[PDB]
């Protein structure tokens, strides 16, 4: 596999995975429990900017 | 090509990719002529999971 | 990484980027100021054959 | 690593890798649980071929 | 293989590849009916500074 | 060049790469300003472990 | 496909992929219509070397 | 080259590869005078299941 | 991921990872419960030869 | 190395090497004693085909 | 980007790719202000010698 | 071998990898008869900045 979970996103720090600090959703993450690298921005842009279009 | 086609799907090699055979959606692919592969799942997951939003 | 935007996308001829010709939506790129590549279609083409179906 | 048992064989969505239906062998793959990318049948065709000759 | 010609140059998708669109010449490809990649750019202006010198 | 320093580092979103919140040092990276990729733990695991050894 | 069967094989200059030449041997694949490449012939050594051993 | 004998097997500590240890086969690497690494057993696992299937 | 850890070490087939044999330091892995690749060998000599010079 | 020589030309079976035949140049690879693989078809016509033209 | 300028050539590391110090032909590249790599040196090679001879 | 020495390390033009000059130490290369590549920069760098936290 070419390219796999953990070349697309790393475990939040803040949450730690959780999506949400002690009852409020994580800001870091945006509630993801996960935070994008280059690679995962990178194929998110690409498909958000010519998905359907 | 570093990701291709055939990195993502299998043709399913009982309908040869039709999805029928002889009119009757095939039994292993069931329908969609082709089947996933980790690689391919990885991708989708990870666009589903982090597409608009 | 593996896979960067350059690798999926060309910056178009006519409209160099920009995807306009003076208020035209651009007739070569279709006004994404993009062209896609070999792998970028395949990608996308993945993506939409398989997303929420 | 550079290539992994799921960029070789994909899982049997008919038999999810029993390799049995119901006491019989299933026809989807054969027996084997187990059906091979593009990748596997190129690895697998090229030792047949080649191998004690 | 590691580069294949689609990881080199593009299919001018307006001309399907002809450089031509109903006599005329094909404005997203510049007649050549093909458009090179950041890869193609950066081998074949590597090969042009060094080649013969 | 295959493994880029955004490969194996991500820009801490908490202190954005400050490493300190309000001169405190910053809890999510512990003094970073960065967070390292599954590429970057492999990496630099597999040089304290064998480094001088 | 990270490794293909043109990565494994050149197709024969003398014969074409045939495998005789007027009738006789092809002396130059002897027989096989192609020839090996370095990666080819790891591929079979490695196999060759361990396979049921 | 994608994939080179050293990325399939690694030479014995015990025997420096040579099979014997003052006669007897080395307690080791079992009288192969090598180590497979995961890459290595993966292909061989492949091949050993579905050769001449 | 472009280099993992079982790209870089082996586990050790006389001790299964576990450094000591019967309490005594293991004469293959010595004392590690790995053996290192060759591309380890280079990572690892690069970093020794040029760090902190 | 990403692509070395073996991946570009195969050492040719007809001549070994030597480019000639009983003094006459190898009617297989032109003289050359090698033969090209499909990875070395593939940039040198690219490099032809864009060279300065 | 399989393979990158960078991975072709070295910027000199005593002029910054500038081919001259304070006016006079840098010592250390003596010019070019570049340095080609073992990768660079291959493909270049193989295109001197292949190149329409 | 996804990354070799020569990937990382450029032999001096100045000193030819002797890192001296008829006795006198080599200012290009700096002693030691080589020069990094920006791959071999970016691991080395990565490494300096987090080892031993
Ligand atoms: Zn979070
Ligand atoms: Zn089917
Ligand atoms: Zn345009
Ligand atoms: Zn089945
Ligand atoms: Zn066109
Ligand atoms: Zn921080
Ligand atoms: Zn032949
Ligand atoms: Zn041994
Ligand atoms: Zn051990
Ligand atoms: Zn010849
Ligand atoms: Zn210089
Ligand atoms: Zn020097």
């Amino acid at each position: 596999m070419v390219i796999a979970t953990d070349d697309l996103e790393v475990a939040c720090p803040k949450c730690e995975r959780a999506g949400e600090i002690e009852g409020t959703p994580c800001p870091a993450c945006s509630g993801k429990g996960v935070i994008l690298t280059a690679q995962g921005y990178t194929l998110l842009d690409f498909i958000q900017k010519h998905l359907n279009k």
